[PDB]
C-alpha cells in the first residue's frame, strides 16, 4: 500500500530531520564558542528532539512495509554574527522544514494514502510549535539588542530547559 | 596547549563515532528488511551508544579549549549479504575505531597533551568491549550456520538489549 | 621505592595546592573589600577545594612510605585592578599548577614510579576542569567590561556555588 | 591484538594471584594453631580478596580474545616463628607481586597494547593498598615486640576486618 | 578427640575440594573459548561452591584442634571434545567425589568420632544433588545431539544460575 | 514482504478455523438435541475460541498488510452416533488442523519469512492442547460407556467450562 514514492519521499524527510539536528549540534558549538552554555544547552535538547522526529519517521516508514534508505549527512554552517542571527536562521529554517511537512501531507491525499496523512498530523502541530518557540526567542533578542545583562538573563533562563 | 594537530584529529573522530552510528542504523534498517527485529533492536541502541561516544569528546574538545568543527556524515552502505556478514563488517569496523583511537593516544604522547592521553582512556577501555561484544555474535553466527530457528533464537535474545 | 626526588616534589605541590588555597582566600577577602560576595562565595569554595587537593597528595605520600614535610606558605598577594584582573590571574595561576601536575607526571615517568604516575592522572584531569572555569569567567568577564548591572548579575550567579 | 607472550604473562600472573591467595590462606591455618582468631579472620580475608584479584584478570583474558591456561598451584609454606614474621613474609610477597605487575605495565608498554596497559593500572594503584596494609602491621607487630597483652589487642582489630 | 589419621583424610579432601573447584574453572574457560557464556557461568558457580565446600571443612578442622595443612592443586585439562564429554567429566569427576566422602564417613565411624560423621552428613546430602544435577545435564544434551537451537536454548538455562 | 503464496495461505487457514469454529457450533445444536448442555456449552465455548483463532489470523493478515479474501462456509455435518463419536471427529479435525499449520510454519521458512513464522508459532503451541483436550475427553467416553450417572458426571465437569 505505502508507495515507493512516498517512502522515498520520507526517506528524504528523515535525512532533513537530521540534518537540523546536526545543524542545532553546530550552533551549539557556536554558542559555547562565545560563552553562552544555556543557549548551548538548549541547542543541544534541539539536536536531540531532532532527531527524535527523524526516529519517529525511520519507524513509521519500516512500520508501513516501507524501507528506510539513510543519505549523506550534509556539513552545516559553523558561525553565525550574533545570537540573534543564530535564532533568526533557526525560526527560517523550521519555516522551510513547515514548508516540506505540509507538501508531504500533499502527498499523502493524493495518493488517498490516510495513514500518512494521519500521521503527518503530528508534525503539523509540532511545526506550529517549532516556529513559535524560534519566533518567540528571536522577538527576545531584539528587545534585548547590545544588554548584555539581558543577554545573561535569556541565557539562564534557556540553560533550564530538558 | 590543545595543540590543532590534535584538535583536528579529536574533531575527525567525532564524525567518526557519528559515522559509526549511521551504519549500526542502516544495519537497523536491513534487519527490519528481513524480519528481525531483534537485530534491529540491537542496532538501534549501538546507534545511541555511538551517538554518546561522539557526544563525550564534542564536549571534551570545547573543555580543552578548542573548537568541535562538524564535517559531512557518509551515505552508508545499505545491504549485507547476511546477518553474518553484517555483524563481520561490525566487528571488523570497530576493529578500525580501536585502530583510530590508539593513533590518537599516540599523537598525545608525542605532543605530551597529558590531559588528552587520560581523556582517551576511556575509549581504550570501551574499544575493548565493543570488539568483544561483536566478536561473540559473530561467533554466536558461524556456530548457527544454516539453522533459521537457531538464529529466531538470538534474535529474540538480541532484542532484550535496551 | 618511591624516591626522595619524588617525595620532595610531591611535598612542593602540597605546598603549592596550599598556597593556591591561600591566595584564593586572599581574593576573597578582596571581593567583599568591592562588594561582590558571590565573587568571594566562589573563591571560599575554592580554597575548601584546593585545601582538599593537598589533602589527598598529603595522604598519598605517607600511603606509598613517604614522610610529608610542610613548607612555609607565603603571603599572598591582597590587590588586584578588577575582577576581571583577579581571574586573569587565577587563569593564568591554574595553568601554572598544571604545568606542575604534567611535570611530577613525567618525571613519575621517568622514575618507572608507575604507583605515583596513576594516582597523578587524577590531577592532570581536575586540572583541565581547573583551567576551563577559570577560563569562562574571564570570557564572561570580558563580554561584561564596564557593564555593572551585568557583573552584578554574573556576582549573583557565583553566590550559588556550593 | 593482545599478543601470545602477554597472554602467557598474564595467565602466569592469574597464577600468582592464586597463590598468594593459598599462601594466606596457609598462613591462616598457621594463626588459627597460636590461638590467634583474628590474624585468621584477616587472612581468610585476603585469601578471598586475593582470588578476586585473579578472576578479575581470568575475565581480561577472555575479554581480550585470549584464552586462559591455569597451572598447578604450589604447596605453600605452612609455619613462621611468629605472628612479626608471617606479616614480614606477607609484605615482601606483595613488594614482589608489585614488581611482578610492573613488569607486566612495562611489558604492555613495548607492545603498544594499551588495552591491556589500561587494565593493568587497576593492579598498580591496588598494590600501593597491599603493600600498606602489610606494611602498617609490620610496623604495629615491631612496635609491639613480645608484649603479648597488646597482641592480642591487635588481634581483636584484626578480626573485625570484613 | 580427632585423630591424625582423620585430620589428613579431611586435609586431602579438601585439597580434592578445591581441585574440583580448579577443574570447574578450567572448564570455565573452556566453554568461554567456545561461545557458551551460559554454561561458564555454571562452571564459574560450581568453582565458588566447590571452594565453599573446601572452605566448610576448613574451618571444621581448626573447630576439632586439628592441623589443616594444604597440598598442591593440580593442573587441571583444558580441553574436552563437547558439552557432552565435559559434563560427563563433570558427573565421573562427582561421582568419585561422592566415593571419597563415603570413604571418610566410614573411617569416622571406625574411630567412633560421631561429631565427624554427623558433619559429613551434609557432604552426604550434597553429593546426592552434585550427582544429580550434573546427570540431569548430560541426559539434557544427549537428546540435544547437534541440535544448535536447543543446544543455545540450555545454554541460556544455564546463565540463570547463582 | 509477505508473499501472495503465504497471504492465500493464511485466507484459507482463516476459512478452516472458521468452519471449525461452525462445525463446534453445529455440534452444539447436536449436543443439546440429546440432553447434554454441559457438552453443548463446551462446544459454544470451542466455537466462540475457534473464531477468536480466525480473528487473530485476519488481524495478522492485514497488519502485514495483505489483503484477506473471505471464501465461503461449508455446511457441515448435524449428526453423531453418540457423545463419543462426535468427540473422536473433534479429535481427527483438530488433528487436521495442526497438519495444515505445520505446512503453513515450513511455508513461511521456506519464504524465511520469519514474521509469520513466530506468529505462527503459538498456533503449533495451541493445537497441542487442542489435542490433549479432545483426546483426553474421547478417552473419559471410552471408559463411561454406557454408565449414564458417569456421563452426567462428565457432562457436569464441562458445564464448567467458560
Ligand atoms: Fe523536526
Ligand atoms: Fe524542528
Ligand atoms: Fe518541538
Ligand atoms: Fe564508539
Ligand atoms: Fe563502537
Ligand atoms: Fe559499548
Ligand atoms: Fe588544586
Ligand atoms: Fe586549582
Ligand atoms: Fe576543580
Ligand atoms: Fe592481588
Ligand atoms: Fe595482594
Ligand atoms: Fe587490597
Ligand atoms: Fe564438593
Ligand atoms: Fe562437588
Ligand atoms: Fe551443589
Ligand atoms: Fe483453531
Ligand atoms: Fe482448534
Ligand atoms: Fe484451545
Amino acid at each position: 500500500s505505502i508507495s515507493e514514492k512516498m517512502v522515498e519521499a520520507l526517506n528524504r524527510q528523515i535525512n532533513a530531520e537530521i540534518y537540523s539536528a546536526y545543524l542545532y549540534l553546530s550552533m551549539a558549538s557556536y554558542f559555547d564558542s562565545i560563552g553562552l552554555k544555556g543557549f548551548s544547552n538548549w541547542m543541544r535538547v534541539q539536536w536531540q528532539e531532532e532527531l527524535m522526529h527523524a526516529m519517529k519517521m525511520f519507524d513509521f516508514v519500516s512500520e508501513r512495509g516501507g524501507r528506510v534508505k539513510l543519505y549523506a549527512v550534509e556539513e552545516p554552517p559553523s558561525e553565525w554574527d550574533s545570537p540573534l542571527a543564530a535564532f533568526e536562521h533557526v525560526y527560517e529554517h523550521e519555516v522551510n522544514v513547515t514548508k516540506r511537512i505540509h507538501e508531504l501531507v500533499e502527498m499523502a491525499m493524493q495518493e488517498k494514502d490516510f495513514a500518512t496523512y494521519n500521521f503527518l498530523q503530528w508534525y503539523v502541530a509540532e511545526q506550529v510549535e517549532e516556529e513559535a518557540s524560534a519566533l518567540d526567542i528571536v522577538e527576545k533578542l531584539r528587545l534585548i539588542g547590545e544588554d548584555k545583562r539581558a543577554l545573561l538573563f535569556l541565557d539562564k533562563e534557556l540553560s533550564l530547559r530538558q
